[PDB]
Order: C-alpha cells, then structure tokens, then sequence
C-alpha cells in the first residue's frame, strides 16, 4: 500500500510507522545493502527499482539529495508513469521545482515534503504541489507527521524548511558563541542554561511585536533604537575579544549594524535592518 | 543606616529607580528631571555634593566611560562610598572600575539590569549583582526596592558578562529572523504568514539547548545524532536559498566560515556543538 526509498534514518523511521498500520510495504536501498530488520515485519525489498517502483501508487524518496534521485530513477523512467512520487529532501527550492518537472514529464504526481523534524519526530512537514494529488494522499501522510500544505509551488515545501534551518543555525551558534565567552569567564554550561533558555524563549514576543510593522515596512524607533543597538553589539564585540573568543560570527552582526547606521537609520528602529538584508 | 540614597544618571533607568526609592520611604538625592522634585526627591546642584548626601549611591550611566568624567573631579569624597554601577558595560571594564573605586577608598557593586525602565520596582523582575560578597549582602534589602537580585560571584565582571552573552544570542537570533523574514518575502511569502514558523523556531530552542547542555558541559561532542559534516551541508543549503532570493549572505556566511573551520580541524563525524571548541580557538595556537 506504500514504498519506501532510501532506508536511511527518516527513512526507515518512516518504513517502520508504515508496517504498524497494514499496508504492503516495499523498501529499496542506493548502496543496495539488505538492511534486513524491517522485511521481517511486512515488507518485500526488491532487487532493482523497476519493481519497487510498480509495487504500488505511493512512493517516498527519502534521499541524501536530489542528485541521487535522478540516479536511480533514471534507469526506471518509463515506470515512474501514474505514480505519485513523495518527495522528503532538504534541499533549496529550485533544486525541488527541478526535480518536480522532472517527474512530471514522465507522467507521475509529485508532492514536495519539507521535514521539520529529525526521525524521532516520526510534529509536523511541508508539504507543496498540485493540490489534489495531496489532498488524495493526505490521510496517508498524516501517519508520518502532521502536513502543513503551503501551495502549489513544489519550492514551496523546501523554502520553508530552509528559512526555518536559517534561523536555527544562526540562533544555535549564537548558543555555542555565548556559552564559549561564558566559560572563558568562568561559568559552566550547566550555570548558563537557565540564561540562555530564557533568551531564546523570549523572541516570539519580540517577534509577535516587529512582525506587523515589518509587514508594513515601518520601523519607527518608539520603543527601540538603531543606534543604541549598535552600541549594545559593539559591547558584545569587546565583551568576546577581552574574553579570547572568536569574533566573526558577532562581527557580521556588527557590520549589518553599521550598514544600517550609515544609510540613515539611526533612530528608526533596529528592525530597519532587514532594508540591509534586501540590499538596499 | 538611614533609608537615604542618592542617584547619579537621570535618564529612563534612573528615573524609575530614584521613584521606586521614593515610593519605599528613602530620602532620594540625585543629579544628572522635573518630575521626580514633585515627588519628593532632592537634587545636588553638583557631583560633590551628591556624593557626601549619602553612604550608598546609584549609578546609571551610559557606560564607565561616563562614569569617569563625572567621578573624576570628585575623585576626593568617594572613600566609604558604596556605589553601585547598574551600566551595561563589558566586564573587563568593570572590573577596572571597581579596582579604580577601591583605589579611591570605595566599596562596590556591579549590576547588570534585565528589564526595561518599568519593570523597576516589580518583585517579578531581576538584576544581575557582582562584587564582593559582604557589600553586596548589607545592601541586598535596598536593591531588592528596584528588583529581585540574582547575585552572582565575587568577580565585579560577572553581572556585566551574563547581560552580555545574553545580548550575543538576541542580537544574532533577532537577526536571523529578520534575515530569514527577507527571504520569505523576496519569495512572496509575507511576514505575517512567516509569523507562526519564525515563533516556533525561536520557542523549540531551549529543548535543543537542554539536550546538548550536560554534552557540551563535559567537553564531549559525540556525533549520535548530528554530525558537523550534514551540518555544513545544511548551512551552505541556505546560503544558496539566501542568495537566489537577492538576500545578503553577511550573515549566513559568516555561520559557514565556522563549520568550515570546524571540518578543517578534524571533526566532521562531531556534533556541531564541537563548534564550541571553534570559538574558544582550541585549533590557534596559545
């Protein structure tokens, strides 16, 4: 009743909550290694794609990344045809929008995923394409993780996830920067956590606040100050280097500052610094 | 110990706690304010004579860089003075401060504020206290007037380094969600409907910071569910979504530069959190 391809983390964590509910279930790996375990719970694996692919009507692509996809499923072009090809990568927009004509012109529906999190979350995703091939598979995917459909665009699955990434990796290594001048300083990993908690907790009412006026492209400085800003991240600039940390990460924080200043913001609010992020 | 205080620096900060004081039944001198005089307050026409008003003094300045102009000339008459400096400064700074008060026969205190002017006087905010333990306990009941205090070592620098690292992840964080906002739009997607996703990201941290708190503790950075190598990937991902949207790459860039640094030294198969290592420069030579 479903395939899966791509029995690699996410993809066996999605391959195992498939088998606990009844559908026949096949499974295909790149390396083509056995990976066992699983066909001793429902599951046929077979020896090429060609078959797994005609197994059944829905078939998830849990791959390393596209470039893999056209790989194995190239030679199996002519049976990609009246499928619906489930998409789960990590990869930028036109890289999905690519990889969905791509399938189109081989007769197969397409549904790009946007995972949001690891396989333990096995929650929600994004999910982008034709409508009607995900409202026919939604109950299906609804297994895996929550759907959050955002349209029509296949780039759209894979745009959200990358600007979710955007901020995580960013606030993360802000984490990891903090806690290195922190313990440079003398205070443990363990001491900060509360700290650090709280600050990250913190953002969305700061967020719920800007969000509206961002909208708007206002940013009057009545509770904030561009330039008081800058002032605040120069001190963080010396706080790091007197402590002996690295200083790049805050430093380019710094430079977006200054950008700001320098075309006239300084008594706008620091939000007028996303001006800077459209190259302005 | 008379409830008598004095307040030095008259701008938002300083304003509410001179109130506060008063609202709790302290004889208030100040100098920098109209307002505060119809209260009750008494104003020094000078620094000499704010400072002999009272044994403890406020200051509330823009940095310590202010706080010398104005001490400076008065260097006579801060010997058995307590001030406390609720400045947001770096701690290296402070802790010259408080070496440049005890060289004048004062007793110190740093603080580090955690709220907005009008949180003064609420028990539900805090402030950050450092310095000498026993100063600090004999004036603990009078600070308590402007917040709760979170008093956290005998080194003068430490309130001023626990605002700081604070501020390091909100000015990065915020930035990456403003960064992340241009985005969307060059994408047609608006800040509002971006709303939900931005918050929720932001809100789930402090589960990842939890996880990774005892690891990163123990100097360990197994790579059981992250390696730095997917890491880098996923980071240079965005880089590419950032820069087919026309959106600046300072920021996301500058996040790569430390992964790279990171597989350059050897720990692909780490967790990101070995980037730690990164910052503290283990891989530059001492």
């Amino acid at each position: 009743s479903v395939t899966v391809i791509g029995l690699g983390p996410m993809g066996k964590a999605m391959a195992a909550a498939f088998l606990e509910h009844g559908y026949k279930v096949t499974v295909w790996n790149r390396t083509s290694n056995k990976a066992d375990e699983l066909i001793t719970k429902g599951a046929v694996r077979a020896s090429t794609v060609h078959e797994a692919l005609a197994a059944n009507e829905l078939v998830i692509l849990s791959l390393t990344d596209y470039d893999a996809m056209y790989t194995i499923l190239e030679p199996a072009s002519e049976n990609l045809s009246g499928k619906v090809l489930v998409n789960l990568s990590s990869d930028t927009p036109d890289k999905a929008r690519e990889a969905a004509k791509w399938l189109a012109n081989r007769g197969a529906g397409h549904i790009t995923g946007g995972v949001q999190v690891p396989p333990s979350g096995i929650s929600s995703t994004y999910y982008s394409g034709p409508k009607e091939v995900f409202e026919a598979n939604k109950e299906t995917l609804e297994v895996l993780t929550g759907t959050d459909y955002r349209g029509e665009d296949p780039g759209l699955a894979a745009l959200y996830y990358q600007i979710q990434m955007d901020m995580f990796w960013t606030a993360m290594l802000s984490y990891l920067h903090a806690t290195a001048v922190a313990q440079a300083n003398g205070i443990t990993a363990e001491q900060f956590l509360p700290y650090a908690a709280e600050t990250m907790s913190s953002l969305p009412k700061f967020i719920e606040f800007y969000t509206p006026r961002i909208n708007a492209g206002e940013y009057p400085g009545d509770v904030d100050r561009l330039a008081m800003g800058m002032a605040s991240v120069e001190h963080v600039v010396h706080t790091t280097q007197d402590a002996g940390i690295d200083i790049t990460l805050p430093t380019a924080v710094l430079e977006v500052f200054r950008r700001g200043m320098e075309n006239g913001h300084a008594g706008n609010s620091f939000t007028s610094l996303i001006e800077i992020f459209k190259k302005s």
